[PDB]
């Protein structure tokens, strides 16, 4: 509270580290369904069904332009990506498997980088 501050993380590296994790996401071979915005004019259903579309390139743009206040907001966009994927895609499909694979790959790096 007021004048009762928790000692907390050095956040000076966070921006760099997020960018590197993202770079590793972007370079993963199963990254392809997520690199670019889903085309709302070519995929029927997506716009109506998916209320907050998200993708790596949009995450990269927000990161590089200071639109993430902190770590948790960055991770929220990343998870949003794979939550949208689960919503629209059968688990038993190429894109569906990509999402599960990419999510697991992210959470691993998220924990190894920040969570001690
Ligand atoms: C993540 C996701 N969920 C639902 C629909 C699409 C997508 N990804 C787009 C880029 C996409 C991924 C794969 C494609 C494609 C578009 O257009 C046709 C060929 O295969």
């Amino acid at each position: 509270s007021m004048s009762v501050k928790k000692p907390k993380r050095d956040d000076s590296k966070d921006l760099a580290l997020c960018s590197m994790i993202l770079t590793e996401m972007e370079t993963h071979e199963d990254a392809w369904p997520f690199l670019l915005p889903v085309n709302l004019k070519l995929v029927p259903g997506y716009k109506k069904v998916i209320k907050k579309p998200m993708d790596f390139s949009t995450i990269r743009e927000k990161l590089s332009s200071g639109q993430y206040p902190n770590l948790e907001t960055f991770a929220l966009d990343v998870r949003l990506v794979f939550d949208n994927c689960e919503t629209f895609n059968e688990d038993d499909s190429d894109i569906g498997r990509a999402g599960h694979n990419m999510r697991k790959y992210f959470e691993k790096k998220w924990t190894d980088t920040f969570k001690v």
